[PDB]
Order: C-alpha cells, then structure tokens, then sequence
C-alpha cells in the first residue's frame, strides 16, 4: 500500500533473459509452425477464429522495441502462441504435437530461469 512495499525483486536482467529464452525457442526444431505470422489470406478460418494471432517473430519485434512492460506480459504472448495452436490444430497432427512440445520446453525454461 502507500509507503509500504515488499522487497524489490531484481528485474534488471529480465529483458536479456527473455531474449535468450526466445532464441532457444526460435532454434528448436519444432519451432517451424510458430516462426512467422499465420498467413491470413491463405489459411481459411484463421482470421475469424483466432482473435489474437501471435508468433515468435512478432514477440521478437515487441521485445526488441520495449513493448513488454514486464516479464509476465512476455510469458502471456508466448502462451498465446500455444493456446492459439491448440485452438486450431488437432492434438494428433504434426503442428498439434509441435505446440505441445514447445509449450513444455518453454515452461521448463521459464521455471528454471525465474522460479
């Protein structure tokens, strides 16, 4: 409350650490469905169904240009990429499996880097 603060958690490295995580996601072999925005002209249904499209390149640009206020807003966009993927793709598809693999990969790096 006013003039009553919890001890200040050091957030000075968060930008660099989220960048490193994102590099590792970018270079994973199963990243390929996620590297670029889904082409809304060429993928029937995507535009209407997926209200907030997100992809690694778009997160990378947001990150590089100070559009994440804190590390939680960064994790929300990463999770959105996987949530969108589950919304649109069957679990038993290459892309569906890719999404589950990447989300697992991300959540471990997240916990190990910050928790």
């Amino acid at each position: 409350s006013m003039s009553v603060k919890k001890p200040k958690r050091d957030d000075s490295k968060d930008l660099a650490l989220c960048s490193m995580i994102l590099t590792e996601m970018e270079t994973h072999e199963d990243a390929w469905p996620f590297l670029l925005p889904v082409n809304l002209k060429l993928v029937p249904g995507y535009k209407k169904v997926i209200k907030k499209p997100m992809d690694f390149s778009t997160i990378r640009e947001k990150l590089s240009s100070g559009q994440y206020p804190n590390l939680e807003t960064f994790a929300l966009d990463v999770r959105l990429v996987f949530d969108n993927c589950e919304t649109f793709n069957e679990d038993d598809s290459d892309i569906g499996r890719a999404g589950h693999n990447m989300r697992k990969y991300f959540e471990k790096k997240w916990t190990d880097t910050f928790k």
